[PDB]
């Protein structure tokens, strides 16, 4: 029991014919919202129930509405890596760059997750790569901490910038290489991250690298 409204407990159950019969019989309760201020959209986007996604859509319910941490069906089928249903979201025109509570757009949680086919998805249905969170940090910064080549290949192919700072001055080549991804960082660098922009500590990605990485990414900048 997820919601004090019933139509949200069978869109999240995935009770297809059940949640037919209700909404067929009284089309309101389509755009009812519960405690959470959700509707049964944003309860079959989390539990990644296609078919009711796709008959919510069909009716024509609103694809946008913010549940009260801000979340979009949208932010919702991302972040829970529902391939079909983001498609479905987007072919209904959902909002690729709204920000929920944490300033997050749903390309922020696709890098977070390593969500490949979704992020692709959302560049192409016009997501900002260089959307900043509210600590300034982007899909990239994601992406080079957590060491995910693929989705570094994906965010440089819709021109994401490599040298945004966040909060911390920290470019996503700094926090490459303060998580020691030495390939991850030569890549970044060989597409133009900048081995001068000093993080608040000072600091420039040379010196927040370990090992020989620092002199490696110099040679490659400077000879």
């Amino acid at each position: 029991c997820v919601s004090n409204l019933m139509v949200c407990n069978l869109a999240y159950s995935g009770k297809l014919e059940e949640l037919k019969e209700s909404i067929l019989a009284d089309k309101s309760l389509a755009t009812r919202t519960d405690q959470d201020s959700r509707t049964a959209l944003h309860w079959a986007c989390s539990a990644g129930h296609t078919e009711i996604v796709e008959f919510l859509l069909q009716l024509g319910v609103p694809v946008n509405d913010k549940d009260d941490a801000g979340w979009s069906p949208l932010h919702i089928a991302a972040s829970a890596g529902r391939d079909e249903i983001v498609k479905a979201l987007l072919g209904k025109g959902a909002q690729v760059n709204a920000v929920n509570q944490n300033g997050c757009t749903p390309l922020h949680y696709a890098a977070s997750k390593n969500r490949h086919e979704i992020a692709v998805m959302l560049l192409e249905g016009g997501a900002n790569p260089d959307a900043k969170d509210h600590y300034e940090a982007t899909a990239m910064h994601r992406a080079a901490a957590k060491g995910n080549l693929k989705m570094i290949h994906i965010l440089l192919y819709y021109k994401a910038s490599t040298n945004i700072q966040d909060t911390e001055g920290n470019t996503p080549l700094h926090l490459a290489c303060d998580e020691e991804r030495v390939e991850e960082a030569k890549l970044l660098v060989s597409q133009g991250a900048s081995i001068y922009i000093e993080n608040k500590e000072e600091k420039t990605p040379l010196q927040v690298a370990k090992g020989g990485l620092g002199l490696i990414l110099k040679r490659m900048v400077e000879g």
